[PDB]
């Protein structure tokens, strides 16, 4: 078969693809480095992260239906703790978790046979305590399996995107001390007792898009323009979530994820499975800003759940207009 | 276009209308009044409430797919903040958020085209942490945009409602005091940075239909009769809900509330994304009285989401009968 | 009508039956004790539990759409409280409720008729706060109505299944003592203001599959082989729940449980709406250890909803290969 090496890039951005497939069957060749580190979530509050490649989420893989896909994962030495890789896109040994446990200084290659589409987590998953504590510290991504002859609509027709964005949403534990203080670390191990603590009681100290509070606002608002047809793949390895597009819907949404399923459309708020990813397509008809939120709005506004997207274009009265403007 | 002024009622009624439209589309004209004002959840508990129209939830609105809105919003001199509309059926500028901000002593009147079919959320935005707090403090409705030609089933089959009921659930979160009571302010402001605190463990002290525990049961309980096919659009703004109709089932449920969607039958059991509203046609086949509930039992009987129907008719022992009372 | 009298069995196995009905519409006898009594739900906790048949959950019920099902029920004198029984699966008198209620030293007989297909959850239901409190200390199970003519796909086709499983999943709320250990106590009454305080917070101390922190790993592991097509019916009486199979999928996933609706295809992770019963069919591919979790992975690991499936069969590397073992 024919191998093709992908670079990934930072979410919310996918790496170089085509809908539809250009070619038969393809080896695809992933390469991904796990980066432990703390990063900052909010301006009080910091998380000792477990990455993959550095970012939460970990990078979107795009393949398609049969393709097969070739991870190198590599621990480098200067990590803490044991790793590995469960691909919910996969079939057998725990997704491919029990074939890619590395301790720090190795690496491993997986590959295994992309027989279902649709967009699906992957995971850390070591074992025991370790599986929701390696996830909960942000080791998760995405893989977005096309069909070969790309998406299709509720009646089977051919649906194209001009954009796809990737909101990787996840769920934080982060502990406090008896001043009501966000702790700080000096790596996972020593904050480990703390965050069992507040993961018991099933309250997020943090939900973010993109690894921290504001991430996809100010610069990093997602773009769009009227007439754009926007693809949100939307994950959640951990915790459900609701999203909802602020003066927008969902067009054509498969909430499960699964490209084969009819989609839903004309939607409010779609909802994500703890432990998947969906996907909602939009094309824009309003220009302006848009929130997409998970639509507990505690979870939105205080946790920080929420991302903008700016449209540029022109605005249309028929669909909207202010009538009169506030007046006494 | 013809103009058509409607006199809104409080839920669970809704204001007259026809389910197959009369006429090609309309300009929908609506009127409501903001009131914020202390309401009674249960016996030891109150709310600093921010309303549409001095009720939890805020009045049903019934429209055709196709027809214009024209909402007339007034925030009273009396009020203390500013506040604002979000309709998820409306598509631009945060779904009217954006062009609707009033302070007290103003109004404003925003159109848009109800151009998708479903049950949607209204609700107040105005900004920031303001979000949150003015819908958990009651400040969200639901509009129906039916289909032209009114509800089909899952075969594109004609379906027609003789009754609908209108149940807006909502989450609150009142603040304790040392003691364990619940708090009680001289208004909203006074009332926010303790429930803050509350809305931040994400836990609701009450759960509610129609603005109260025990609103739709008693005097307030929902009627019907054997043979009656019942729609209950059910409204969710910020919070999860799993409605079961007790002693009965979902016929036809649409239970992310989008009617061009084919609904499920037979449902125990269905799902109301917070952010979201929903609907359940059930024809009833017993009479007697049915509990409708949010199945979180702890959410239903505890937190106070719990409603009655009483239904009148004749009992089949064919579908249910006791063949053998009490006995030692 | 023939009469067929059942004997059930613990979960997760379920008692003879066909798929495909062997005859036109029969009565289907089932009889079932209730057993009040304290199970170890953990190393260290302890549940007073109330139990249908002394299972939690109860025993599996399967009958055929349009049978009939007659229940003796029996309280023995030795409980020390009323219950009852409310199954979804039955129309009127609050599921069979409002005539099922029985004291210690009484026995009562219902018959109610199967009119829809699906999983349905049964559980006590003895009146207000009676109500959450006697599911959550383990008074649920379900009953499976299966179409006449057995399952079928998306598209009509018939499904056989070569194995099902009943997994019952329950939350529970058990409280601690100021050392921070799991108060028991002499029976159910005496525990329950101190479980009340838990249930109010809405957070399970515990979220068990058949009973008990891994009552369905080790000697209770699931078994299959590869290419056994099994059914796994999952039921979640009062909370919400995320299933997922870990190094597998949901074939075909009716995770509103009602076998008339079309089942979703190849998913990840799917939804059972606490009050509900939902089904998955998967077909095994790959031999070796499965999980089948909550995909709230807290839920998973700490809570203790975690199974195990054991699959004998030979590896197909073509679906997955370890390419390179870990090295430096
Ligand atoms: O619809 N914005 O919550
Ligand atoms: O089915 N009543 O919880
Ligand atoms: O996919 N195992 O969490
Ligand atoms: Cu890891
Ligand atoms: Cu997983
Ligand atoms: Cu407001
Ligand atoms: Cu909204
Ligand atoms: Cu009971
Ligand atoms: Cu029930």
């Amino acid at each position: 078969l024919p191998r093709v090496k992908h670079t990934l890039v930072p979410p919310p951005f996918a790496h170089a693809h085509e809908q539809v497939a250009a070619s038969g069957p393809v080896i695809n060749e992933f390469e991904m480095r796990i980066i432990e580190k703390e990063v900052q979530l909010d301006e009080d509050a910091y998380l000792q992260a477990m990455t993959f490649d550095g970012s939460i989420p970990g990078p979107l893989m795009i393949v398609h239906e049969g393709d097969y896909v070739e991870l190198t994962l590599i621990n480098p030495p200067e990590n803490t703790m044991p790793h590995n890789i469960d691909f919910h896109a996969a079939t057998g040994a725990l997704g491919g978790g029990g074939l890619t446990l590395i301790n720090p200084g190795e690496k491993v290659v997986l590959r295994f046979k992309a027989t279902r589409a649709g967009a699906f987590v992957y995971h850390c998953a070591p074992g025991g305590p370790m599986i929701p504590w390696h996830v909960v510290s942000g080791m998760a991504g995405c893989i977005m399996v096309l069909p070969r002859d790309g998406l299709k609509d509720h009646e089977g027709k051919p649906v194209r995107y001009d954009t796809v964005y990737y909101i990787g949403e996840s769920d934080h534990y982060i502990p406090k001390d008896e001043d009501g203080t966000y702790m700080r670390f000096s790596d996972p191990s020593e904050g480990y007792e703390d965050m069992v603590a507040v993961m018991d009681t099933l309250i997020p100290s943090h939900i973010v898009f993109n690894g921290a509070v504001g991430a996809l606002t100010g610069e990093g608002a997602l773009k769009a323009k009227v007439g754009d047809n926007v693809l949100f793949v939307h994950s959640q390895p951990n915790r459900d979530s609701r999203p909802h597009l602020i003066g927008g819907h969902g067009d054509l949404v498969w909430e499960t994820g699964k490209f084969h399923n009819a989609p839903e459309r004309d939607l409010e708020t779609w909802f994500i499975r703890g432990g998947s990813a969906g996907a909602a397509l939009y094309k824009f008809l309003q220009p302006g800003v848009y929130a997409y939120v998970n639509h507990n709005l505690i979870e939105a506004v205080h946790k920080g759940a929420t991302a903008h997207v700016l449209v540029e274009g022109e605005w249309d009265n028929d669909l909207m207009e202010q009538v009169v403007a506030p007046v006494g």
